[PDB]
């Protein structure tokens, strides 16, 4: 639990918004990249990877699961590649959820940039300090502590 | 101290490479920029800040400092900007070693990718990852979890 992640791809103003989500805690990562493609996925993994302990990355959808750059990357990076499969399907309402709430930050940010990735990153700023009370970036920290011990 | 952080910037293959120190604990992020200005410093910390609690930046050089771009992203991000300045002698040391292990560590995998970014990706996770045992990635985490409570 504490090494699972989901991607998840949503869209705005043309682009495409690629981000990972840490599922025990909500803390997110986030990039606007011009298309989804395996080569896009795979590079995005490899940075998340490098940067908290990912063990299990459950992929937005087939083209990701069956991109042969994207499984290149996860053996790279030591991840086990899974679906996205919302066996449980409360799932699919959290992710949308999300999306719904992150599109609503970054229309109010969205004038305080003149890019839309600044506004992006922006709103995973806002989305990771705000204090449900633990924020999502304390409960990240205290989940991958707790399993270090 | 669990929120301070330290800016470093390394040149190869004709290119910048930017990097956060985590000062407490070695762990860094890493991009490659075409050069480096306040632009990309300031976005840089925008994506740094929305990942980890950033308290305080050491800037890596006076025109980052005076950069009204770069104090606009610190003051959105709620950063204290500070100079960089090695009161401490070894600060110096430390980040000259460091450079050299990262650029020994992108020879050691820049062959396994066709473009930089990749590589400094790959090098960025290595010494995240790399037992000296704790790692960097692990005494991040427990520094902060501590923090936290
Ligand atoms: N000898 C030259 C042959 C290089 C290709 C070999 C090869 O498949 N490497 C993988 C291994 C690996 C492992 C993890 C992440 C990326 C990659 C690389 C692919 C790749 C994918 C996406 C990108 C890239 C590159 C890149 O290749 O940099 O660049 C920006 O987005
Ligand atoms: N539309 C009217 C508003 C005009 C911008 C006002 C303004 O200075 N915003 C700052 C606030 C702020 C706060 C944190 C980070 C960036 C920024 C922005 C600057 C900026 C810097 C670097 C970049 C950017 C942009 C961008 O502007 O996106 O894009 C990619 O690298």
């Amino acid at each position: 639990s504490p090494g699972i992640w989901q991607l998840d791809c949503t869209h705005l103003e043309g682009k495409v918004i690629l981000v990972a989500v840490h599922v025990a805690s909500g803390y997110i990562e986030a990039e606007v990249i011009p298309a989804e493609t395996g080569q896009e996925t795979a590079y995005f993994l490899l940075k998340l990877a490098g940067r908290w302990p990912v063990k299990t990355v459950h992929t937005d959808n087939g083209s990701n699961f069956t991109s042969t750059t994207v499984k290149a990357a996860c053996w790279w990076a030591g991840i086990k590649q899974e679906d996205g499969i919302p066996y449980n399907p409360q799932s699919q309402g959290v992710i949308e959820s999300m999306n719904k709430e992150l599109k609503k930050i970054i229309g109010q940010v969205r004038d305080q940039a003149e890019h839309l990735k600044t506004a992006v990153q922006m709103a995973v700023f806002i989305h990771n300090h705000k204090r449900k009370g633990y924020s999502a970036g304390e409960r990240i920290v205290d989940i991958i502590a707790t399993d270090i011990q």
